[PDB]
């Protein structure tokens, strides 16, 4: 589990986005596994505005923040998960890391701030949706 808290905004996982994100709705997609819902009370996170392929990761299967590498946003062949079938994500971030499914949300962070939340785990790997390409989550 995990999300963002970039102002009163709050950003999860579309596949553990809960009731009270789907009844506060900004916005949401599929092939992304994103979802952003309205928070009451303000949160204490900044988005990376970057190109950076290097940053920390949160895995939770492992109570660690790892160093990575990560590949720059992609369609990936993602395979049958708990949450999802075998399918293509887009905008995902491949890094070589330990994921399993409960690791989603999961904050990546670089110098410019978070990049990105867990989504997908798999043959060693591990899968960020990105949100950098977002440009719109810093204002209103
Ligand atoms: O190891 C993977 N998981 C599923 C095969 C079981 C995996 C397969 C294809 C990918 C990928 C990850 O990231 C870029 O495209
Ligand atoms: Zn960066």
């Amino acid at each position: 589990s995990g999300a963002i808290y970039v102002g009163n905004y709050r950003v999860v996982n579309r596949h553990l986005a809960t009731h009270n994100d789907w009844a506060n709705l900004v916005w949401e997609d599929s092939s992304r596994d994103l979802l952003v819902s309205s928070t009451t009370a303000q949160g204490c996170d900044t988005i990376a505005r970057c190109d950076c392929q290097t940053g920390v990761y949160y895995c939770s299967s492992r109570r660690k923040h790892y160093p990575v590498s990560f590949s720059k946003p992609s369609l990936i062949f993602v395979e049958a998960s708990e949450y999802y079938p075998a399918r293509y994500q887009s905008h995902l971030m491949l890094a070589v890391g330990h994921s399993e499914p409960g690791d989603c949300g999961g904050i990546l962070r670089c110098q410019h701030g978070v990049v990105g939340i867990v989504s997908t785990g798999g043959n060693g790997l591990v899968g960020f949706a990105d949100v950098r390409d977002l440009l719109w989550l810093d204002e209103e």
